[PDB]
């Protein structure tokens, strides 16, 4: 008989809560019981378990493991590793199920779970099903096992064996005191680089900057060090290693959709007609670029589980999100992995005589706004999107409603979507000229005001 857990920690692509508040030891135990039960129902008793470098790790993980064991599961405990290393374990060990205890890039007090059951990364109704299992006491009982597995050397060797760097490179590596520090600098050195480490000590206090390369302020130290040491590239990993941020030898921030251009060109060169996936926040230039090299561009929803699901459904060889998650299936396993993506980036760059600044600057660049945020209310945020979906007029724009409202015009595009976690509307605009940009911003401004003439529109 299980206690009542807070419904709110069961999110779209993970479970996440505040340790000792909405996420306790008991909470973790029953989460383990729910996952092990679902894994057994899909014919999979074997479950890998990994944890990131958070302070609550070594001890919340005990409850997660005991929960799985009390279902009768055979647990492979891989210890403290990056998230993509846990995903790797769940591809190469006996079982195709895995649980990663991680709070990703959040402040120190947060922790949570990313879940793969019988090959499938859970999302949405599948995660609410785990919650429903606990509420209903619909849970397996058994006497399981625990085996310690040391998987990091095998992962390290798998990548080193696959990657062939052509010239030596000097690379600044910023791990933000997250778990990527267990492997990224060592691996990049082993590839044939000189590595200048920044915040590579694992420290769940995050005493420097939080490991979140999605926010440019967290790249300041990296940019400064790249310039100061005349390095060829700078790399920044998020806390659990599934995302990577890139800066050139001159300190230019390379956004994930532009990084995906380089990877798409590379993957499609070996794989005529390959599907390539990108999310609704990515530049329209990526559509044309994938098409021109003979690939099949596929736009999809944001969210790691949803990308991986779409990968399996389409046979796509590569995917990327604007979050910085890059998903290689070609030569790899199809999951998001910042470390492997860094390695694949270094392989390509090592083969070009130009510096990283010039490799990236050669791609088409349009006029783009930064990401625009409008604070609305929790009551109104989804309804504003729905009102637009019902009644907005966009001329000849090609409308995509996969995730908010995106409109593609011949020479530019715009997106508005509701944040899943904050009372905020998130917008982006791009076009090839200033005049066209103003036209696109105006259509979106007019359509929002048609919903509510009192909405703040700061553009
Ligand atoms: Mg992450």
């Amino acid at each position: 008989k299980a206690p009542t857990l807070p419904a709110s920690i069961f999110r779209a692509y993970d479970i996440r809560g505040v340790v000792g508040d909405t996420l306790t030891a008991e909470t973790a135990y029953w989460i383990g019981r729910a996952i092990g039960s679902e894994s057994l129902a899909r014919g999979e008793p074997c479950v890998a378990v990994g944890r990131d470098g958070r302070l609550s790790g070594p001890e919340l993980v005990k409850q997660l493991i005991q929960g799985l064991v009390d279902c009768g599961c055979q647990v492979s405990d891989v210890g403290m590793v990056p998230t993509p290393v846990l995903y790797y374990a769940a591809n190469v060990l006996e079982g195709k199920s895995g649980v990663m205890l991680t709070g990703s890039h959040n402040p120190p007090d947060y922790n949570g779970f990313k879940i793969v059951v019988a090959g499938e990364t859970l999302a949405n109704e599948q995660i609410q099903a785990l919650r429903e299992r606990i509420e209903k006491n619909d849970l397996a009982s058994g006497v399981g096992s625990v085996e310690q597995v040391d998987i990091l050397p095998r992962y390290f060797k798998q990548i080193r064996d696959d990657i062939a760097m052509a010239k030596p490179m000097k690379v600044v590596v910023d791990c933000g005191n997250g778990v990527a520090g267990v492997i990224a600098p060592q691996l990049i050195e082993a590839l044939g680089c000189s590595v200048i480490p920044l915040y590579c000590e694992v420290d769940g206090n995050f005493p420097n900057h939080h490991p979140d390369p999605g926010k440019p302020e967290n790249l300041k130290d990296l940019i400064a060090k790249v310039k100061a040491e005349n390095a060829d590239l700078g790399l920044a990993f998020d806390g659990d290693g599934d995302r990577v941020g890139v800066v050139t030898n001159t300190g230019t921030i390379i956004y994930p959709d532009r990084l995906l251009m380089l990877f798409a060109k590379d993957v499609v060169s070996r794989n005529p007609g390959a599907d390539i996936i990108f999310d609704v926040k990515c530049t329209r230039r990526l559509i044309a670029l994938i098409s021109g090299y003979g690939g099949r561009p596929v736009m999809w929803k944001t969210g790691h589980s949803l990308i991986k699901k779409k990968m399996k459904e389409t046979g796509a060889l590569l995917a990327g999100e604007m979050s910085g998650a890059v998903f290689f299936k070609e030569r790899w396993f199809g999951f998001d992995d910042g470390i492997y993506s860094a390695a694949r980036l270094l392989e390509i760059l090592s083969q070009d005589q130009r510096d990283s600044e010039h490799v990236f600057s050669a791609f088409p660049s349009d006029i783009s706004t930064p990401e625009i945020n409008i604070t609305v209310t929790e009551d109104s945020k989804f309804a504003i999107i729905e009102a637009l979906q019902r009644d907005a007029q966009w001329g000849e724009g090609n409308i995509t409603t996969l995730d908010g409202v995106r409109v593609d015009y011949p020479k530019g595009w715009g997106l508005v979507r509701a944040s899943n976690t904050t009372p905020v509307l998130v917008l982006r605009f791009e076009a090839d000229t200033e005049e066209e940009l103003e036209r696109i911003k105006t259509v979106f401004r007019n359509q929002l005001k048609a919903v509510d003439s009192s909405l703040p529109v700061p553009f």
